């Protein structure tokens, strides 16, 4: 089914077993006070070891305090940091996965301030705890801080704090090390000329700029020997408006070449500064890999990996066979599902815990300073946690669970997993809940891989599904159940606005269901994440569609990463929004709403969506108590609504703790 995805590969002289990668992680699980490697970190990358993966990248190691740019970023610069990096090549090496170390100095996105940080010594002398650079700047963004100007010192330096980085992976057990040029971290500051205006040896020409690259490269191959793997991540394109042509990464590889035996390319896409989509379910599976045919036609001989989006085995595996890429590397399908590359080689791909794009748990918690985690797979960051083991139950009981959404879905799956008896009654005619209607919203396409991974593990593990089976207080006796568990999600709320029982108004899941004939002037009534994704499906269906939000802001409850995609969607729909908007009335003709400064306005409409937010669907709840079944639980939306992650997450912590 997969022959070309796990074919083994040479890398350097270390014969890997297939063409799976799982990237580097930045992840926050290591000790915040020091660096330090520590049982959550072990177990996350253990875990992926045990999934099969070819290759485990370790997270971008800092190797200077003032390149620290996570608040629980790994460290590489103390004799105290040995045992946990041993520790940590220990669990990856013991499972046949080929381990990697990397090393990353953040640079311009350092924030040692923020991280109790106010003084340190660089370049033999005691400097503030601001972001270092090649050149004095600051960022178009708040996030980051205004840079300080490197000394030739700190740069010479540098170059030694990554040799020291190498030498500390390969003495404790690492099967190689991973140098990190990308995305505006140090290396790529000093790579591009958006951000190096240096005059001296280090910048000006593209030698110049590639220079502290090819010193960190040279003194690295010199440490390590000849016999030992060292591989790279390089941008391919760095999607910043004056920065570097994608023919110059090319070059700079190819100076790598020439300078040290690369023994695997990395190739990426965009900077955290770039205003473009890169990383987002904007970019579809295999949109990126024609910059990989550049770097193959160009003659660069390392094999070469590729991450970016690329979240479908069929989409690699035909890269992999037609040579674009030697290695197919992803980090989000890899967070989503550890297993994915032995799903891939057992040939069972409908098992697939695909990753969604949602930046939720990955990308947002890591840049906001919070423990990693994952909207799809609640076992991320909890591997170590014994609360979170998935154990067999002793006694099987009779597990009742009430709708077939994503909360009620995923704690039947687990009940089921440790063996025991379930049933689902779902009201409707197919499982999925909100996520069966939110999969018809244009970001939201992967949600159909959430439905297709539910439905394939319901059949697999016999569960017993009951489709147009309203449960009620007298079919639960019948059922009589030893557990019984309400997972009923949540239903439209309904607000009090003068004229709201109006023919005109309508609500989201009368939209979604196909329950309403919209016209072609259609305004909604809230600007959350719900609101915004159903009139993202209705502005794509050609139709002329307002946001009306009564707060200061449109997609508050939406992810800084997230806000962008809407951003440009938006945009490219047509679509109309108004902040800070008073509602008057629903009319016949539409709503009469004040603006902040005060101007009176009818906005013209042929249905109006009432989508200000959710309540808790609990009326089955409320009508049963806590004594129709020996035990009973409410979870996911109707027990308070939440959203995709809380649901997800209170059904595995319910199907685990099921007890015998
Ligand atoms: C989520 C952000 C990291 C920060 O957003 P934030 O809201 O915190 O920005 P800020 O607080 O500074 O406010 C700036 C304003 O501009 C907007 N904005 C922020 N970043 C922007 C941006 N990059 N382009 C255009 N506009 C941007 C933002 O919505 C906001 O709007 P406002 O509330 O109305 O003032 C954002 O910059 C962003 O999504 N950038 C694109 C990320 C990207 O594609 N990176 C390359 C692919 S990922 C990658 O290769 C990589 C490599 C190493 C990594 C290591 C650790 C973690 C992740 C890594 C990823
Ligand atoms: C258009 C849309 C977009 C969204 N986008 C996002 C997003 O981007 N990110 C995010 O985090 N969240 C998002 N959400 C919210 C997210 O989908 C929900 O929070 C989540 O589905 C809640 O899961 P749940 O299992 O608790 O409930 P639900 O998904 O609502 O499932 C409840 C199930 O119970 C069934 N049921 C109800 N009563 C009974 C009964 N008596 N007997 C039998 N079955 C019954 C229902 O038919 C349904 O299948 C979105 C929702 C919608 C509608
Ligand atoms: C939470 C998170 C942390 C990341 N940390 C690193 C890191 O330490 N080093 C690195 O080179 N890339 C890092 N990346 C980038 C990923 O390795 C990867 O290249 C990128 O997310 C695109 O691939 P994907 O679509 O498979 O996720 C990180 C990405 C995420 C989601
Ligand atoms: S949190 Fe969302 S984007 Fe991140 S790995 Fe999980 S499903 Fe993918």
């Amino acid at each position: 089914m997969y022959e070309n995805l796990c074919k083994p590969i040479k890398i350097g002289n270390h014969l890997v077993k297939n063409r799976m990668k799982y990237a580097a992680t930045v992840d926050n699980f290591c000790d915040t006070k020091n660096g330090n490697v520590i049982d959550r970190e072990i177990e996350y990358l253990r875990e992926r070891a045990k999934g099969g993966f070819g290759i485990v990248v370790s997270q971008g190691g800092y190797t200077h305090i003032l390149g620290k740019g996570y608040v629980g970023q790994m460290g590489l610069v103390e004799e105290s940091h040995l045992p946990g990096l041993k520790k940590l090549a220990d669990a990856i090496n013991a499972e046949g996965a080929m381990s990697i170390g990397q090393i990353m100095h953040t640079g311009r996105y350092g924030h040692a301030h923020e991280y109790g940080i106010h003084e340190a010594i660089a370049g033999g002398k005691t400097v503030g705890p601001e972001p270092v650079g090649p050149t004095a700047m600051s960022s178009p963004i708040k996030r980051y801080s205004p840079c300080r100007e490197m000394t030739p010192e700190e740069i010479e330096e540098q170059i030694q704090a990554h040799i020291v980085a190498a030498r500390m992976f390969k003495q404790t057990g690492w099967k190689g090390v991973e140098v990190c040029a990308i995305v505006g971290y140090l290396i790529a500051d000093f790579l591009s000329r958006w951000t190096n205006k240096r005059t001296d040896k280090w910048g000006g020409s593209l030698e110049n700029r590639a220079r502290f690259l090819i010193e960190i490269l040279k003194g690295i191959r010199k440490e390590v020997g000849d016999d030992y793997p060292l591989v790279m991540r390089l941008n391919s394109t760095d999607l910043i408006e004056g920065g570097n042509t994608d023919e110059e990464y090319i070059e700079i590889a190819k100076m790598c070449e020439a300078a040290v035996r690369i023994d695997l390319f990395s190739i990426t896409v965009g900077w955290h500064e770039s205003p473009g989509a890169a990383i987002t379910a904007e970019k579809r599976p295999g949109d990126w890999l024609h910059l990989a045919d550049n770097w193959k036609k160009a003659g660069i001989k390392a094999p070469i990996c590729m991450a970016y989006r690329m979240n479908q085995p069929d989409v690699a595996e035909k890269a992999v066979a037609e040579g674009r890429i030697d290695i197919w590397e992803m980090c989000r399908p890899g967070i989503a599902d550890p297993y994915l590359p032995k799903k891939v080689c057992e040939g069972r791909p409908e098992d697939i815990v695909t990753c969604t794009a949602c930046n939720q748990g990955c990308f947002y918690y890591v840049f906001i300073d919070a423990i990693m985690g994952c909207m799809v797979n609640p076992r991320v960051g909890n591997e170590w946690d014994p609360a979170y083991a998935i154990n067999p139950a002793a006694k099987k009981k009779k597990v009742l669970v009430v709708g077939a959404g994503p909360s009620g879905m995923e704690c039947a799956r687990l009940a089921a997993v440790r063996g025991h008896d379930v049933t689902i009654m779902e009201k409707s005619d197919s499982i999925g809940g909100e996520v069966k209607l939110g999969v018809k919203s244009p970001l939201l396409y992967d949600w159909a891989e959430t439905i297709r991974y539910y439905k394939a593990q319901i059949d697999k593990l016999g569960i017993k599904l009951k489709l147009n089976t309203e449960a009620t207080a007298d079919s639960i006796k019948a059922e009589a159940p030893d557990v019984l568990v309400i997972a009923t999600g949540g239903k439209p709320s309904r607000p009090k606005i003068e004229g709201i029982d109006n023919k005109i108004v309508t609500n989201v899941f009368d939209i979604l269901e196909g329950k309403v004939k919209l016209g072609d002037k259609v305004v909604f009534i809230g600007g959350n994440e719900i609101s915004i994704q159903t009139a993202e499906y209705v502005a794509e269906q050609g139709k002329e569609v307002t946001v009306l939000e009564k707060g200061k802001h449109i997609c508050f409850d939406v992810n800084i990463f997230n806000i962008l995609q809407h951003r440009r969607l938006m945009a490219k729909l047509n679509m109309k929004s108004m902040t800070n908007v008073t509602i008057n009335e629903i009319n016949d003709d539409g709503v009469e709403i004040s603006t902040a400064g005060g101007k009176d306005v009818t906005i013209e409409a042929d249905n109006v969506v009432v989508a200000e937010g959710m309540d808790a669907d609990d009326a089955l709840a409320k009508a049963v108590g806590t004594k129709i079944a020996p035990e009973v639980y409410s979870i996911g939306d109707c027990a308070g609504v939440r959203k995709l992650y809380e649901a997800i997450h209170d059904g595995y912590k319910m199907g685990v703790k099921i007890r015998g």
